[PDB]
């Protein structure tokens, strides 16, 4: 009934796309985050397609309108897969022109395994606070066994639901957070949590290797990926184009903060994009 | 006898202003054909002058800014003995001095601030003492992280005390630009006076309690590879600075001097001054 793609484990994953009228100048494959869907960057998608970017997106296992157990997966790699398999079907259609990825938390985690898995294939990376370090609190050899164990007995063990306030400071799209069918507010379970660890040590390891051009959007006061993280990645990455742009006080969602930080983050998007699509 | 550059030129000959003190400063102009729409000062860093802002100028004045600035005391064709002042703060209010001037014969016209090393610290203390008054700053690997006072006093029975001449390979990987750089008779190659060390410790201290209230736009463009500015420093003035505002661009493996780096550094250091500027002269 609804586009889609079908992975390597025989899922159905929801697909999106945002067409431009006439010969798209590139590709830009969108990345969602932990909990979230494909149908939150409408309005980002939009912008992109305004520029003549043929946008393109899944909602990752798990997640949104595909198949999977809510927040579960496997391994972390399932999502990085299935997002090569969709840029691979996507390049066989448009030949010749360059791809970008775009990614948000986990989806930025994704993006950058993507980018590392194969060096000098993307043309650029747009990471909007992107999931990169692990709280040193719960990545411990001690906290990382104590969760293995209580993995093997119960693994849909949830570790509380957060306070979707940390999200944004914008008011309304927290109540839209709150109130989207598709989004799952239920806590991290013990299996997908220790999958996010999994991330993160995957996300230091390709770093020494990561070339591709980025920008990397961050707030200052994000709870959820500490804006220490952004300045690691700032120096590890080997990437020869490299921005950053941190948002004095901006919480986790920078594409949907402050009306004054969304902008912003729009434009932002929109000129880095731009100036590496006149380059094709 | 008229009052001359420490190279013998009379100041009547040359553009100039004098200073608080009463010390001559030689100044430079990079005027646009029409109406600007909007004013640049630049601050050149420790040892160097304005004139070798020359190509960032030129293209800034493409852009119908009108550039301006001049040599700090104790450098290039300015009075002072050579890299030597009372007090950093004589750097940061004879820059406010020239850009009041400015501002008087070109009312409501937007102005930055462009700064290099020491410069870039100038341009940080300026933003610092008129909030809300400056459009924007670009810094070129600013100087913003660091008992030489024993040595202070030292420079009471030892005033020439230096620390030893850097070595001009580290400013840039390009060979072209050491050469140029150690050939220029106005640089000032000599090693660091003790006294000035200490006025420089004085501006990244002071830097460090301006930061909570800096609020100016700003870009920082800092090489991975600095030897004199750690790029350690760069990232503490994007989580300190209180500035809506805030962009870092890191360039892996580069040197010091951006603005003469190798090509590939140096074509991308003037595009994004040229797109920061440009997005913010608009308005
Ligand atoms: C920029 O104008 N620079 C001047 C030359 C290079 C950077 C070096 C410099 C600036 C500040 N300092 C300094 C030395 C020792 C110390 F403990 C603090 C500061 N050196
Ligand atoms: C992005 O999609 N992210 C950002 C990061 C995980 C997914 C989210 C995060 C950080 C900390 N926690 C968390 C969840 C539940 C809990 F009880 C305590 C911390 N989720």
């Amino acid at each position: 009934d609804l586009p889609h793609l079908v992975n390597a484990d025989g899922q159905y994953l929801f697909c999106r796309y945002w067409k431009p009228t006439g010969t798209p100048k590139a590709l830009i494959f969108v990345s969602h985050g932990a909990g979230e869907h494909s149908g939150r960057y409408e309005e980002l998608a939009r912008m992109l397609m305004g520029l003549d970017l043929l946008v393109f997106a899944h909602d990752h296992v798990g997640h949104g309108q595909s198949e999977g157990e809510r927040m579960v997966v496997s391994d972390f790699h399932v999502f990085v897969r299935d997002v090569l398999q969709h840029v691979d079907s996507m390049q066989k259609d448009y030949p010749g022109l360059p791809v970008f990825l775009l990614g948000h938390s986990m989806g930025g985690a994704i993006a950058i395994l993507t980018a590392a898995e194969r060096p000098g294939h993307f043309a650029g990376m747009v990471l909007i606070s992107p999931l990169v370090l692990a709280n040193p609190e719960s990545a411990t050899t001690f906290k990382v066994l104590a969760a293995k164990v209580l993995n093997l007995v119960l693994p849909n063990l949830s570790l509380g639901p957060i306070d979707s306030s940390v999200l944004s400071r914008n008011k309304t799209e927290v109540d839209i957070y709150n109130s989207d069918p598709l989004i799952c507010r239920a806590g991290l379970k013990v299996c997908f949590g220790i999958q996010l660890l999994n991330a993160v040590s995957r996300v230091e390891r390709a770093l020494p290797k990561l070339t591709v051009p980025f920008l990397l959007l961050q707030g200052s006061a994000d709870r959820l990926c500490d804006s220490k993280g952004a300045y690691l990645l700032m120096e590890l990455a080997k990437s020869q184009d490299k921005t950053l742009k941190i948002y004095e006080g901006a919480y986790h969602v920078l594409h949907k903060e402050l009306p004054e930080v969304t902008n912003s983050v729009f434009h932002e998007i929109n000129m880095w994009v731009s100036q590496r699509t006149a380059t094709a």
